[PDB]
This record gives structure tokens, sequence and C-alpha cells, in this order.
């Protein structure tokens, strides 16, 4: 029914998640690391690039700054602290994942409401079609991007049924029969499978 499904990282391997929506993985904008997870030092950019926002930085030099100072930030909490917070916290790493489906650059957090342990210590960030991403996405101004066609994204993120849109060869597809592309390219890539 859902797909583990690997983002590349430059340099560093791969980025695993599991999602219950492949059929979105056009509409992900972001991904979120556990602050702990083993590739956040590697991926570490030596400069924020020029598409950073200043909301992503903590204010910091570098995201080595910020990445060691959120660490810090977060040390103390309790795990289910981190995973029920109703505040949205993080900050940017400068790396960016190729979405492995579409081949477009998407921006890697760490947050702490993402752990080691509790699943795969990252996730991919659809705000568009799931209210949690929606609401990190609204506090950090992060990118929203409709693919389920039938609800109005700019108020909230749409759930419901409908057809893909802004989404290359899976456009005018019902979200059941791109549910299986999805994991189809992924398994013939490489790059994930059902799950």
């Amino acid at each position: 029914q859902g797909a583990s499904v690997l983002f590349g990282a430059p340099g560093a391997g791969d980025i695993e998640v599991f999602t219950t929506r492949p059929d979105t993985l056009f509409g992900a904008t972001y991904m979120v690391l556990a602050p702990e997870h083993p590739l956040v030092d590697q991926l570490a950019a030596d400069v924020w690039p020029q598409d950073t926002d200043p909301r992503w930085t903590g204010g910091q030099d570098s995201p080595r700054a910020a990445i060691e100072q959120y660490r810090r930030s977060i040390a103390a909490k309790s795990d289910l602290e981190r995973q029920e917070n109703k505040e949205k916290t993080g900050v940017f790493t400068g790396a960016y994942a190729t979405n492995p489906v579409s081949g477009k650059p998407v921006p890697v957090f760490i947050a702490d409401y993402v752990l080691l342990g509790y699943g795969t210590g990252a996730i991919m960030a659809v705000p568009g079609h799931d209210q949690r991403d929606w609401d990190f996405a609204n506090t950090f101004g992060l990118p929203v991007q409709e693919v389920i066609s039938g609800g109005d994204v700019t108020k909230a993120a749409y759930t419901g049924d409908g057809v893909l849109v802004n989404s290359d060869y899976l456009d005018g597809l019902d979200i059941e029969a791109a549910k299986v592309e999805v994991t189809r390219r992924l398994v013939k890539d490489g790059r994930g499978e059902s799950r």
C-alpha cells in the first residue's frame, strides 16, 4: 500500500523515507531529518546558499553553526516532547536531495519532531497534501505545491480524492494508479520498493 523511497544526497549516499502517499512525490518540497541523523554532518554545506531563508538559519553564520546550536537547544527534550511538539522548530542544513522520480532539488532540514528509532529517521514533506507538513511549512515559509486537484492549498492541505496535476507524465492519473507508478519507477531505478 505504502512505499519506501530513497532520496539521493550528493556524496553522502541515500536518505530513506516511508510514505503512505507515493503518488504525491512530485509535491515533495523539502525533507526533514532527525537532528541526530548520521548523514547530517556530511550534508552540512560550507556556506548558506542564496536560496536560504533567514527563518531557516537560527541567525547563525553557517550551516554547521546552526546545526550544532539547534542540537544543543533540544538535547534535553524527551522523545514524546519532541514528537508531539506543538511548536515547529528546525534549521536548514544547506543541502539538497534529488527527488528520485522528478529529479528536482529538495532542501534538507533537521527538526526535533523527527526521531531516530521510531521510523526511518527522515520524512518527505508534501505540505500541499499533509496537514502536519502544511503547518510546518507555514511557520518557515517552505514551498507548497498542489499535485492533487480538488482542494485549495493556499488555505490548508488537501487530503481528499482527485487526479494528479503538476506531476509531469503522471498528470491526469487517479491516486491509486499514481501510487503504483511511483513505486514501479523506484523499483526499476533501484530507489525504493513497496512497503
